[PDB]
């Protein structure tokens, strides 16, 4: 069973802006996703301080980057606190409505697209490089679900089975045809060092 939803108008407009604005500095998408992963990891870390059983679904707190040139995908995987089905539908746990409003106002005051993460909506910068995004997540309090959107005003949510993760979130970027540089090892290393050099969790770049 697949459920199809319409984005809130403000979010559809944010995504359209990201997709259609001329802006060459696309590489900042990765730091925004790594930042979200770090936040999710902080959350499960702090929770586990008073309830160790929260880590029964996995003790290791880390981030993996997985390029695949055959599929033309870049996948960011973390073992953070994950998201419930409800939070997936509610704009994947972000304050998208109020965040988008503040972001647009900032763009009128001299801000540019690279400031997007300051307003809680950095996830949508994924559409600078991806034609489709799949978000697979598992929270301790719910089952495993897959969110997906190629923009155009809608997203889908379904249950996900076949490769269960213990806990956390996996963001699969289906890259646009002209953005395959982000599958190259030296390019990914360069971007991590430039924008995500000091993060409180290990980042592992998989080899092909
Ligand atoms: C509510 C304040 O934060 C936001 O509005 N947005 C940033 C944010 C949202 C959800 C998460 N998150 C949680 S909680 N659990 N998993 C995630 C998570 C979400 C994403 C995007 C799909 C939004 C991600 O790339 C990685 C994550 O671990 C982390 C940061």
């Amino acid at each position: 069973e697949v459920e199809t939803f319409a984005f809130q108008a403000e979010i559809a407009q944010l995504m359209s802006l990201i997709i259609n604005t001329f802006y060459s500095n696309k590489e900042i998408f990765l730091r925004e996703l790594i930042s979200n992963s770090s936040d999710a990891l902080d959350k499960i870390r702090y929770e586990s301080l008073t309830d160790p059983s929260k880590l029964d679904s996995g003790k290791e707190l880390h981030i993996n980057l997985i390029p695949n040139k055959q599929d033309r995908t870049l996948t960011i995987v973390d073992t953070g606190i994950g998201m419930t089905k409800a939070d997936l539908i509610n704009n994947l746990g972000t304050i998208a409505k109020s965040g988008t409003k503040a972001f647009m106002e900032a763009l009128q005051a001299g801000a540019d697209i690279s400031m997007i993460g300051q307003f809680g909506v950095g996830f949508y910068s994924a559409y600078l490089v991806a034609e489709k995004v799949t978000v697979i997540t598992k929270h301790n309090d719910d089952e495993q679900y897959a969110w997906e959107s190629s923009a155009g005003g809608s997203f889908t949510v379904r249950t996900d089975t076949g490769e269960p993760m213990g806990r956390g979130t996996k963001v699969i970027l289906h890259l646009k045809e002209d953005q395959t540089e982000y599958l190259e090892e030296r390019r990914i290393k360069e971007i991590v060092k430039k924008h995500s050099q000091f993060i409180g969790y290990p980042i592992t770049l998989f080899v092909e």
